[PDB]
């Protein structure tokens, strides 16, 4: 029995700011964002939209009644939580109408959370093939106006229906994971914005990939030639390209052109969204599935998942025969095309606004699953 | 292949306050805490001791060099986190000296976290029998001085080595889990103390046990008579007794006496510690193993795990032949008996004190793994 991703979909807010507008507002050369970071459009979200808002819309795009009855585990991976005790997965479970006898919880490990949930979900289904697990990555990435990280900001969520005899991606058991206590990025309790050691984040991300890849090659003998495509967690485009470059230098010129071509295909939707933290890698994978014209059934996909602090893991997935018929390109393309472009002024009004959870209030937002009210610090959602 | 808990241990801070002292200082009848709540001594911890401090001491009590090399996953369950991104499991992985190639993350679902980690660990080992997983519950439960929940406070951690062919407890596949979005207890980001609906927390905990127990009975046909002992998560002693009572009303007078007698044996250590949230149920299981003179190999043990907001799950375990030779009774007792009793004036000074993570400073504390210093919000530990 094969196990893996049966359905996948992402969701992003109805708002975005174009990088050239940002460059100009920050008195720099449009090129620095388009050509340095490798970013074009950033996702922007108002206070009435949180991780439940995204996780709910994303999963609502792939769940059927039969899925609601088979799912016995819901997992949310995020490093943008709203409660320190109650898991957002409990509210996702209610809003999605999933049957009651299920286990729900949140997993926290920087941008690596959703990968953890997915592998644990793979194990669960492998042991109970009739059951399914909903693994959703949801995050909001803010660094601060005029911040060093500002151009790498993003927001959204990616939902995965994990089952046996999957229709899109059958996961293998070649996992190589690594844990290292490094303070490249962190956020002490109480800190709205993360603490960032930029250079350390850079080196650690590039090195973690090297170490994990080498071990995997050492344990499985598989090299770049053996992979049709590679999907990466990335805080921004140019980063995964630098990590990719550093490792493929000794491959043939043609082999390098092929791997980079495929990397470029994996970051199409990301260049229009930004960092989704836990869902970054998954957004890359969705991209590869919907935009990569030369992939086909049977091809091998390498996945490098990273989490600051730092955790990292490399694993493989195989294209399932007929996968091309169970994607959501369209809804994904409409989703992106239909967003409203905020001017820098609008964008800043939206970014700086706070949601004071202690104050009772009502919020208006047309988006389904967005926050409708707050009473005694409890959020209500507009379903 | 049986899979389960091979070794377990708990750790609590070196101090405590007598519940009679608390009642007198709070102008309340000693018996309200002693009988009402069913608590005798509360675990108190200073600022220099956090979730890492406990999780490390606990695990250090059961890890061998061989265990450090076989463990490929480290999981910490808590609702007392110190970082919103980086999982305490990463620091625990470093302090414990576990081999590098491991997956490390934190799980958040109120007091249900560690139970999630144990089950997923079970799955992992079932699939990779030569591997072991370290699952540790670590939490600090504070409600505030002169709080309604004050007498139910606690602090500590319980560590579990999950492996195949376990020496203490072999886990069955009879799990009945449940998820319900209810605000009985939660803690919005930014809130040092939880928001608590007492009556709702009460009814929800009792009703969850009922619903879960009935379902397990409907699916397996097993009733109370079939169990040699039951272990419960409990915010306090009298709670699990009230939940136990509401469900065993129609059993024989002799059956009720036996189940209660066994329940009383599960709460011996808890009456001297208080609420460990995630590790509460596990502290009860350790108590049963170390205090229950009549238990023996092959006896069945049902465990009821509850986490606020609210998830619950009922599963069973069987005592493995020779389990009596792989427990830590002396160390545990030595841990409880050798603690320093604080006067209420001392307890109040400890409790209120805060750790300003933003201020770089040093900290002196004799406990191994307590915080030694803070620099740029990064905690260093005394190893």
């Amino acid at each position: 029995m094969t196990i893996g991703i049966d359905k996948i979909s992402f969701f992003v807010p109805p708002y975005y700011i174009d990088m050239t507008a940002l460059a100009e507002a920050r008195n720099v050369d449009p090129g620095k964002f388009h050509i340095g970071i490798g970013q074009d459009q950033m996702a922007v979200n108002p206070i009435s939209q949180d991780i439940v808002t995204f996780a709910a819309n994303a999963a609502e795009a792939i769940l059927t009644k039969e899925d609601k009855e088979a799912i016995d585990m819901v997992i949310v991976g995020t490093e943008s939580s709203i409660d320190e005790s109650k898991a957002a997965a409990v509210v996702l479970h209610r809003l999605m109408g999933i049957q009651p006898f299920a286990r729900s919880f949140e997993i926290k490990e920087a941008c690596y959370g959703a990968t953890a949930g997915l592998q644990l979900a793979k194990n669960h289904v492998a042991l109970h093939p009739d059951k399914k697990v909903l693994v959703v990555a949801a995050d909001i990435a803010k660094y601060g106006l005029n911040s060093g990280g500002e151009p790498t900001q993003g927001a959204g969520a990616v939902a995965m229906l994990v089952a046996s005899e999957p229709r899109i991606l059958a996961l293998k058991e070649d996992n190589v994971m690594l844990t290292q206590d490094i303070y490249d990025f962190w956020r002490p309790t109480g800190h709205p914005y993360p603490m960032v050691d930029g250079p350390l984040s850079n080196e650690t991300y590039i090195q973690s990939f090297a170490q994990v890849w080498d071990e995997h090659k050492k344990r499985t003998g598989l090299d770049f030639a053996d992979y049709d495509a590679l999907a990466f967690h990335i805080p921004y485009t140019k980063m995964g390209k630098k990590a990719l470059l550093a490792k493929i230098s000794d491959q043939t010129e043609a082999e390098q052109e092929r791997i980079l071509a495929r990397y470029e295909e994996s970051i199409i939707y990301s260049r229009r969204v930004g960092n989704l933290y836990t869902g970054s890698l998954y957004l890359g994978l969705i991209s590869l599935l919907e935009n990569a014209t030369t992939l086909t059934a049977g091809n091998q996909i390498g996945l490098f998942s990273y989490g600051s602090g730092a955790v990292a893991e490399f694993f493989t997935g195989e294209l399932v025969a007929g996968y091309q018929n169970h994607l959501q390109k369209e809804t994904h393309l409409a989703l992106l095309d239909n967003r409203t472009e905020l001017s820098i002024a609008e964008y800043e009004a939206m970014f700086a606004e706070t949601l004071d959870t202690d104050i009772d209030q009502t919020l208006e937002d047309e988006l389904k699953y967005s926050i409708s009210a707050i009473n005694n610090t409890v959020r209500s959602y507009r379903n």
